């Protein structure tokens, strides 16, 4: 219940904030803007993996469970970092990456160094088949699922980069080492987990061949091992293993999962996680679609609250384009921000705020492949160009699509690099840093920093924005997202004109009392409560007894 009540803050930690000048942000560059996580009113820190690792996928490669990454220093200043946190009043969550480790992971060393040995099946190994790969599955980052090893003459599978192999969940001597891992971490007392690729490690037996009506080289292989029958087996054992023994929270990362499948999940009695990351509203590849993204949430709030599961309320994270990109307008950004805070954060459920949303960060555009880091990108790159696609039709890709948007350095201020750093970032700044950053959303009362300010305190102060029931308001309205909370005699209403347009509508009212919680617009003398004359994404939230 405490983490039903929390407002949590992710941190790639890589582009947070560089503390000693080699472009590389750290943990020692964490701990000293604690102050800003705590005075913006966060309760819980989920911080990307800080783990050795080659970086191969910035973190999610692992090579020692029990190790920190050097880049971002020691055991000892994580020791520095937790017990700071938690003498701030704040929870920290780490990123809990078990689908696969790093090539370079001792285990993974052992297993390859032999076609026999005592590791062999820690990970998933075949041989080839008609002299090419076992079978026709697409790696997520692009080309064949499996590579080669030369020494052993056997296939090894990796559903995302090359040096990220799959572990084999069907090995018992496996789950256990991952199970003695897991609580070694929650016994230093850290919050709980956000949990890794999830939904990716239960593969179909004997990896069989997928249809390929378009006769690709590769298939994308998710009706391979994503969410697959027979995963909830590993991830009940894994709850009452390790998750169970614990006051944490957990938050699965769960693709391929959608509202009236979630029951195991996400339920209050066997449920395998307190919430999860679904991904059905982040998939709308215009006029954004908006009564699509009604129906979606709709589904998971009304859903969820059948089966007393609970919401994770995103709409960012280091896996996205910027929201303001995504489902707002960079011809009314600050507008735009704000709306969509409103929006997503006032839901039934626990809002996750991803560095530099608050800040209404926006999309970057650079010009060299050099100049971008993606594993998943560079490999589209390479692929799609050789198939034949120009440099611009790529870049375009990459522009509109590509993760890399979301790891730019957090801006901090207008000083050298946006203050992330003194030396050259590992990742080029935006530009916009002049305009956008926190500094300058400090003073400014009516800044998007200062809106997320106001969004956290509303819901902390109102039980309703907690607790209450959601409805959806005027379905058919192309351009407005309203809905209500309501909790015993309190009703709050969340109005959002999701257009960059001004928009008439009608107050769906029956209140003894009413008062306006928080607005991005100032209000019009003249206009009465009845007819609601909006402009471009204007949001207001109403409390009426
Ligand atoms: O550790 C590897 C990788 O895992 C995490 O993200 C992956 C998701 O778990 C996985 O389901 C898949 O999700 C993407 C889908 O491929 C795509 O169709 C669409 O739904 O976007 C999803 C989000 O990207 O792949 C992602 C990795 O892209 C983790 O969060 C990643 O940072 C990490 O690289
Ligand atoms: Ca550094
Ligand atoms: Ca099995
Ligand atoms: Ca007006």
């Amino acid at each position: 219940k405490w983490w039903k009540e929390a407002v949590a803050y992710q941190i790639y930690p890589r582009s947070f904030m560089d503390s000693n000048g080699d472009g590389i942000g750290d943990i020692q560059g964490v701990i000293s803007k604690l102050d800003y996580l705590s005075d913006l009113g966060i309760d819980v820190i989920w911080i990307c993996p800080i783990y050795q690792s080659p970086n191969d996928d910035n973190g999610y490669d692992i090579s020692d469970y029990k190790d920190i990454m050097k880049d971002f220093g020691t055991m000892e200043d994580f020791d520095e970092l937790l017990d700071e946190v938690h003498h701030r009043g704040m929870k920290l969550i780490m990123d809990l990456v078990i689908n696969h480790t790093s090539d370079e992971h001792p285990w993974f060393l052992e297993s390859r160094s032999a076609k026999e040995n005592p590791y062999r099946d820690y990970y998933i190994w075949h041989e080839g088949k008609d002299g090419k790969e076992p079978n026709n599955w697409e790696s997520i980052f692009s080309g064949s699922a499996w590579e080669f090893d030369e020494k052993t003459k056997e296939y090894y599978m990796h559903v995302f980069s090359k040096k990220q192999p799959d572990l084999n969940w069907e090995n018992e001597k496996v789950r256990h080492e991952l199970y003695e891992m897991v609580n070694w971490w929650l016994d230093k007392g850290i919050d709980g987990f956000r949990v890794d690729a999830i939904s990716h490690i239960k593969k179909v037996a004997g990896f069989p061949d997928l249809p390929n009506p378009e006769k690709l080289d590769y298939v994308p292989s998710f009706e391979g091992h994503m969410n697959r029958p027979g995963i909830q087996e590993h991830l009940k054992e894994l709850k009452e293993k390790t998750f169970a023994k614990y006051d944490i929270m957990t938050v699965g990362q769960a693709n391929g999962v959608t509202s009236d499948s979630a029951d195991e999940w996400v339920a209050e009695d066997g449920g395998n996680f307190n919430m999860i990351f679904q991904f059905e509203h982040m998939g709308l590849w215009k006029p954004l679609d908006l009564i699509e993204l009604k129906t979606i949430l709709t589904n998971w709030q009304n859903g969820l609250e059948k089966i007393n599961g609970w919401n994770a309320l995103y709409l960012e994270n280091h896996d996205q384009i910027r929201s303001v990109n995504k489902f707002g307008s960079t011809a009314y950004r600050v507008e735009s921000a704000k709306c969509l805070a409103a929006l997503y954060f006032l839901m039934k459920g626990t809002p996750f705020i991803y560095q530099g949303q608050e800040l209404g960060m926006t999309n970057v555009k650079f010009d060299s492949i050099d100049d971008y880091d993606d594993v998943g990108m560079i490999n589209y790159y390479r692929i799609q160009r050789e198939k034949g696609d120009s440099h611009d039709e790529i870049m375009k890709v990459i522009w509109e699509t590509g993760r890399d948007n979301s790891r730019t350095p957090m801006q901090w201020n207008t000083e050298k690099n946006a203050g992330f750093s003194t030396g050259n970032p590992w990742m080029k700044v935006n530009p916009n840093y002049v305009d956008i950053n926190v500094e300058e959303q400090k003073s400014d009362k009516n800044s998007v920093l200062n809106f997320y300010k106001q969004l956290i305190k509303i819901r902390k102060q109102h039980d309703v924005l907690v607790y209450g029931t959601y409805k959806l308001l005027a379905e058919e309205d192309s351009a407005i997202y309203a809905y209500t909370r309501t909790l015993e005699g309190k009703t709050a209403v969340v109005i959002c004109n999701m257009s960059p347009n001004n928009q008439t509508f009608e107050f769906p009212s029956s209140f003894t009392n009413i008062e306006v919680l928080i607005h991005n617009y100032p209000l019009d003398k003249n206009e009465t409560l009845e007819q609601c004359t909006l402009h471009p994404y204007e949001t207001r939230v109403y409390l009426i007894s």
